[PDB]
């Protein structure tokens, strides 16, 4: 058991907070608790551009052809024109979904962000999927818009489907055809100041397909509700502070890099850090020395291939500036724990959701101890059990079907156009189970199985 | 006479605070007041760097070639491998004169920072300075180092300068000499971590060098103690906020480009921007429309060739963004005020000082009104008068010497090398005559003549 490290944390003490915690407290950090004009992109980056972080760095890119950083003003500025461009030339409206195809890059930002701010729901794609996927997940959405670059703009079958208007190809000469706009030709063109779509709580602003266990892709749906949990575990979780620079290294193309890469960290006014090109301990390790990364937000198999890398090869960076380290996506191994005390002389902090969940649910916190190999404690505000099949809680030490209190802000809505599998998901008594198996000890640890 | 605008300024009410302040009260604001520890710059750079102002950008740099920005960190780590340089190459201590010669650039301000954090004194000189006046300007402070570029390096004559020790050449591929030293290379295998030169009030940071009436040039030394009234007029004067993007157009090589373009800005945590090449209407004006300018600091004359450019030429850009503007150097002729409430709907704040004086005396104040060809009224803290010859204040509206009663923070301690000039400047009951003729008004506002 890795015992916990005194210092000045968000969470202070964790079982209070979580015997009184109400979501109603966690709405009062938001605008529209006093304004009632409701956006998780607003929340995320406009919010921030117009107070005391304006002139804040909120992304670092760092690529070998490109170096650039963006305050929250331009990255205000920047997603107010990719919005305007939608709006203008993919003729987008409330509700639409908007598919956006690239490698990661400032540009892909921008247009989620702009997309999301005008009532459009974005949906990210992986830039390794082939035709087949890519044709799977647009006509199941029946995406309007999709933005991609020149390199996989081939990929794309615009021929077999139908709901499929209009798409913007980012950088490169690509010919303007019918249904093709160059996206740089036509934001250079357009303004900085968008008119926002005010939204509903319980309107969708993310869809992310996964492979289902019958073999199809099914589309999740958040809703804008679920920044709150978001911003909540950002600052619980995360730990994020106002002189933290923060690095996720999920893809944006999956629910990872779009909510712990995109919305956790700038709903906190964090400065965020990407990386282009393919993984180097190399570049990793300068990117952490040179940036100076405080938080830091990984994977297990990052982690365990950068122990493949060697000792020796991390002892040649400086990597005192980290103070914060979490993995996610895969239940983490204690010896790569032991690895990383050994290294950063820190402890890596294993976080578990799901794609269903919006947000993380069952976490190890900086003022809390961590046993490794344990998922943690669930957030306060959130309540977990393990239950039967009947919905009955089980006690500690028993195998059992994680489940989680229906009722948590980020929640998803639904399942795009399959409410079947949608009530699949939840059993009676209120119980949405996960379809993993967990068990918790006697001091309300939980574990993975 | 234009009245004044509300708002929320940092001098809410200049009557009271003049009749209260008490420079004391002024030094709270900084950390030697706690810890004991002083220093100009560790006040204008790291202290910043070290708090919630980590990630804010703090300097904005753009020319035909580059585009860089650098936060309060980056700037501290720069300046500290900057005077890790000068230390270990130029053999630079405490009280040590380094010289500047080289254009406006990021490599400039990181070289004068980290000359002063190591306890040298600064003297930057005029990039279009022929060899008769860098001669003259090296000879008289016998300056141990000074760092320049390929292009200035055939304009000093180090043949004739027994106490030039150290020539440092940033950019190019100079052939490192007997005495000279390619920057870039030192720099690269530099640390940026510096152990800080902790100096007293009354030790010189800064020397600048003036054309005199008997025609050879002086050294103007200023101390460490300066910086307060350099934090408070930044305040008061520049009404600096968290959320401001100010740009001094003023060269580095001058007082003004040094006191309000690196120390005045930086004290009080502000964004500063800095423009390469030379001045045309589209550059300044896409500048200030790009980057959203919020305070302007300009000189007359470069007003007046934006007059010659015309009211068309700045209606193409957006002005919007700007909030305050201030002249310095040359009594503003008041045509140019109305042409500026014309174009950018702006008063243009009028100031008074000296390279003796430090910093701003006699200013106009956001929350005072301007009468239009005023220099404005004494900073609290500071008393100015209108004296004769034999030291008697004259009465309202009668010519006389401008005189400042003796001992503000931001007084020059000497002129170097040379007592009698410097006792020259006062006169008998402690008032500083500047040589400069004006006349005070019923209402207490100082008219130059």
């Amino acid at each position: 058991a890795l015992p916990a490290i005194e210092g000045d944390h968000n969470l202070k003490n964790y079982e209070e907070t979580y015997r009184h915690f109400d979501w109603a407290e966690a709405e009062k950090h938001f605008s529209w608790h006093e304004t009632g004009k409701l956006n998780a992109a607003y929340e995320a980056i406009d919010r921030h551009a117009e107070s005391f972080r304006k002139n804040k760095v909120a992304l670092y890119y760092k690529d070998a052809k490109r170096d650039e950083k963006y305050t929250f003003k331009e990255m205000k500025e920047e997603s107010n024109r990719a919005g305007n461009v939608l709006r203008r030339y993919g003729n987008v409206e409330k509700g639409d979904r908007v598919f956006i195809f690239m490698p990661r890059s400032p540009e892909l930002y921008f247009i989620m962000l702009g997309a999301i701010k005008i009532g459009a729901i974005a949906g990210p794609l992986f830039e390794a999927f082939m035709e087949g996927a890519v044709k799977d997940r647009l006509e199941n959405s029946e995406a309007k818009v999709v933005v991609t670059t020149p390199e996989l703009l081939e990929r794309i079958p615009v021929d077999k489907l139908p709901h499929l208007q209009h798409v913007f190809v980012v950088g490169g000469e690509a010919e303007s055809g019918t249904n093709i706009i160059n996206y740089d030709e036509a934001a250079k063109q357009e303004s900085t100041r968008l008119d926002i779509e005010w939204m509903d709580k319980k309107d969708g602003f993310l869809l992310h397909y996964t492979s289902g266990s019958t073999g199809t892709p099914k589309g999740v749906l958040h809703v804008h509700e679920a920044m709150i949990q978001q911003y909540q575990t950002g600052k619980w979780v995360l730990d994020l502070k106002e002189e933290d620079i923060y690095w996720c290294t999920a893809d944006p193309g999956w629910v990872t890099g779009t909510v712990y890469g995109i919305f956790a960290p700038w709903l906190n006014g964090a400065t965020n850090v990407i990386v282009g090109g393919r993984f180097s301990p190399e570049s990793w390790y300068g990117t952490i020395e040179q940036l100076g990364v405080n938080v830091w937000y990984s994977a297990p198999t990052a982690f365990r291939m950068l122990m493949g890398a060697g000792d020796e090869m991390a002892a040649k960076y400086d990597l005192t500036s980290l103070r914060h380290v979490l993995s996610v996506g895969e239940p983490l191994n204690p010896e790569v724990i032991r690895w990383g005390h050994k290294v950063f002389n820190k402890r890596i902090h294993d976080t578990w959701w799901m794609t269903e969940t919006g947000s993380q649910l069952i976490c190890n916190y900086p003022c809390m101890d961590i046993k490794p190999g344990s998922m943690g404690k669930p957030i306060p505000g959130v309540e977990a059990a393990i239950v039967d099949n009947q919905g009955n809680e089980l006690p500690p030490y028993r195998m059992g079907n994680l489940a989680i209190k229906k009722g948590w802000p980020s929640m998803m809505h639904t399942i795009w156009n399959n409410p079947e599998k949608y009530e699949s998901y939840f059993m009676p008594g209120g119980w949405y189970v996960s379809g993993d198996s967990a068990y918790m000890d006697e001091e309300g640890y939980f574990w993975f199985q």
